[PDB]
């Protein structure tokens, strides 16, 4: 029996016996994603080049922003594109807070590399007039999170308390088809992913770990290397093939480079629900209590046995 | 003045004042690429999942094969998917020979990583009955070559004697729109791309070069690292952002992993026409005279100053 | 504030405070319509013609609606022009709704690329017995929802419920039905009459006189314009948008008409009434006819109120 | 062997051994039709309705106009949209003249009725400066003509000296697939098409003919009636199913309502090449020598036996 994202979310929402808000929120996000996908695949670019005589990131942000506001399910929106959290006007407020990167990897879009949309959904915990403070909850409080990968094909990975599910976007009918139910990452992988250009600045623990991947002390087979540069792409490969992904702090970016609210937490949540791990080295990413909506955070995630191995090396250096 | 691949190829073909065969050949390939793109983006996948109640590689190979045969411009077809060269039936023979990888990076199409179609076109030099021998020409003989990148968006890079041009596929109207005329790679880049998992088996020259990229002896800024795993994707980034791409040889692989006829030469051709370089370490990729249609060849390509620097290190170890 | 069919139905469903079944049913139907639309516009036809080196559209359309409805868990009895007998949903997928539909109306003529569509009518099962064909035998007046999908120059879904009629345009770029017409109402009177005049020789005197009054206004007004696509979905939609009258009456050879009551007449009748129009068989409101056979025929005259009313006056003159 | 509009036109053009202009013109028209089709099916309408926070006929006219001008194959363009013929700037002139209706039936598009694009191509005869005079040639001089039907599916019917061919537009890959070679209309049909609302003003000949279709002389079965209102739709059904289409001159418009240059001639040309007929009642539509680019002309076309029958009745009343 075929299943779509819409049908899936409707059912899960019905079971929850709530207001139906989250269902509306996700429906809206889904529509936005479809819109972004169309734009990312360059639909209509011929008109831009004069067949008949705004930047992608901006448009993407506008789509998510507008669809979420018009859902009546949110009150506070935090986006990679905006400096301050956006407070939904009173007549359209809902109980959810959403953090997202409308178009991840958009900086290197020129080369047509994969790009994506990452999102994390929280329930407003505070009772004060909505404000940026409502977005400062530890990832552990996420009600739902996931991403949309705009690669060879467009896929939306949705993670909720009940697990992780993958939907393929069928461009023929603009419908997200469920193709992977209750997904689980491999216990251990054979791929490590990180920008080794920072080798000169790596922390000793990271240096040793990578070393153990290239020169297994047990003469096992060396891990293969892959690094697309687009977090959505790299994390998704990790989920599918297993392995490990890293963007640790550089002595140049002491607090890591990736953002906690809309890049780290969402991926961390997806990994954990899929049976994987996500650490900053010192603690689980999901446990970090944010103080600034755009704060950075180091992150090592992927197959449990792999993350655990890194942690062993991390401790050896602490 | 908007320009499409069809219009462009028709005009360049008209100027050549020939049979018009190459024009037909490229038109055919173009249609095939659009077909592949549709399939790659999962159009119709809902039917595969029972909405109404087997492989991409094979389908892609069938599309290029049939479109090329039906163009009446080819006589010998060499495909990464086929063990032997395909000899076009007599009643559909043309004067061109085409070598191609219908779906490059397909081994990893499961994580939705970018994939592409690489192609190289030669003119049959002999009148002997068409045979695999006609595909054994040095890349320097290429009449045209390029690739189709199925990434965030689908793009077709076409290189001919007159230069390199990039066309973006507008899904809305199924038309390839010219968006980059007479492209030229940067003289020097800041990105190095290769699977460092093979570090343990690297040739000393490769090891030292990568080391100079991570720890510049002149204390310059270290190069950034990127490696998608899909040649089309990696080479295209190199073209767009500049830098260097490597898939070198070592003791266990005296001649590399990538294939000369349909992976190395096409990319080598594109690079040279764009002002870049492509070496095997011992000589220009395009100068290698093939003896086997599926023979492998080591390859280092990209920005000239970068390839030249590699060659300096290579020589140091020779 | 942009609005989509999915958002709209979810909202209306939430307000109803029910099981959420109808919401799932409509979502499913909507997905099916998108699928049919894709097929109707010939997506992938290149493969059928050997680009790489395959059933009829009506069949496929029927399969899509059938499967999407069954898989919704909101239905128990499905009636389609395609199947002779009502389909009883297996026990593990039963819902409380009954659906009558024509998966691809006008399909008898898709070779000329004429407009085609999907008509649907939704009823609530009103029995405590094992689901059967009998549950589809309710007068149109019992409809909970009904409408159609028009596959014309663009694909549009007209949805009529107790709260009114709303039109959604299908944006192929994102596969989303965008609300472009809220609480639609047909014109009080139109200037277009639609029917196959080829059957002139067999027309009922009332029909003959009426058409005559449209071509030669007695009060010397301007004669009505004529339009007849042949595809009910197309002709009814034009009537809705431009007003006027549409007819497929009974004749000598066809005493009860040609169109089907359950999935062609009732749905359209329901849509017209909710939009302020009328739908009569000549003897009574289409919606009031109590069916006895799921595939029974019924004559139908529908459209602008003043126009249907005028026909009725002529009909009575001949009774 | 699959065949596309592009491949077909390139081959026929090559055989003609000419400048290649007509090939470029048709390619351009083809791309424009795809663009119009996308617009007609409402692609992107969501943005029009604020998903992210000009008229179809105008856009359609702009697309054809620009694509034709940029083909370098035209010099004089006549469109229903413009009052005066458009003279192509000197630096983009070709030897062809094109008359067209960018979006036929656009007046009643609000009901989603079928719409289409009609076109007629002539070769500039004269040697003087291009002017409106160059579009005043009898249909008999057409080099090519046809239309694009935007119905349940988009189809382009192309008629040239070698016959009539039909191409289905595959939205998945934006390619026109040849699905009907050297088409021929039925010798006689069973459908008559015309707006009977004008009954009160019909010419006696028309009245009698219609009468013979509803109450058959040879005891035969009455013809079925169909009238969409969109010429492109009605003419296409006639071509496919055979029969007759009429828009005669009543008492009011003594010259008919349809336009000769871009509505009647193109259709007339298509019919004749398909073995059908097209008369004004007094003479073959293609034989009428125009004096005004927007002049009207009565027209009765379709199956030969049907047109012939009309003519017999027409003469009885003359
Ligand atoms: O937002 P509400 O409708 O008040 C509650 O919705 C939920 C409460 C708990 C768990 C889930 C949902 C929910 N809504 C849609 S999917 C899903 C999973
Ligand atoms: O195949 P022919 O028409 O005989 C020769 O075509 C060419 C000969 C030389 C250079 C070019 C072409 C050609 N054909 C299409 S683009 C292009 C560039
Ligand atoms: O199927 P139920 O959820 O039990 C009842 O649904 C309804 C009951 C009355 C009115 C409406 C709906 C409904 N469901 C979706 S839109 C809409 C309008
Ligand atoms: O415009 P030219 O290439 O100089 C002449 O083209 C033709 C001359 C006669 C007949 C045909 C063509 C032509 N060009 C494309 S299809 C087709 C049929």
């Amino acid at each position: 029996d075929v299943n779509t994202l819409t049908r899936f979310v409707m059912e899960e929402g019905r079971k929850a016996r709530g207001t139906g808000e989250l269902t509306q929120l996700l429906n809206s996000l889904c529509t936005a994603v479809k819109a972004i996908s169309s734009a990312v695949r360059k639909a209509g670019i011929a008109h831009l080049y004069g067949i008949a005589g705004k930047k992608l990131d901006v448009l993407s942000n506008d789509l998510v922003m507008n669809m979420l506001k018009s859902s009546f399910a949110t009150c506070v929106l935090v986006s990679e594109e905006d400096k301050h959290a956006i407070i939904v006007e009173p007549e359209k407020r809902g109980k959810y807070v959403v953090c997202f990167d409308p178009l991840d990897g958009s900086s290197n879009i020129d080369c047509l590399v994969s790009v994506g949309t990452i999102f994390g959904i929280y329930r407003k915990k505070s009772t004060d007039e909505p404000s940026e403070k409502d977005a400062l909850q530890p990832g552990r409080n996420l009600v739902a999170a996931g991403y949309a990968l705009y690669g060879s094909a467009t896929m939306l990975v949705l993670a909720m308390d009940c697990g992780v599910n993958c939907f393929m976007l069928d461009p023929a009918i603009g419908e997200f088809i469920l193709v992977d139910k209750d997904v689980k990452i491999k216990k251990k992988g054979k791929i490590y992913s990180l920008n080794e250009g920072y080798a000169k600045d790596f922390d000793p623990a990271v240096t040793e770990y990578i070393q153990r991947k290239k020169f297994p002390p047990d003469n096992s087979a060396p891990y293969g290397a892959r690094y697309v540069g687009s977090m959505v792409a790299d994390v998704h490969r990790t989920l599918v093939y297993g392995g490990i992904f890293l963007y640790p702090a550089n002595k140049k970016s002491p607090n890591g480079k990736l953002r906690l609210l809309y890049e780290c937490n969402p991926m961390a949540y997806v990994m954990e629900k899929a049976g994987g791990m996500a650490t900053t080295g010192k603690e689980a990413v999901l446990d970090v209590i944010p103080t600034d909506i755009h704060q950075r955070a180091p992150v090592i995630l992927g197959s449990p046995d792999d993350v655990l191995e890194f942690l062993k090396v991390y401790e050896k250096h602490s």
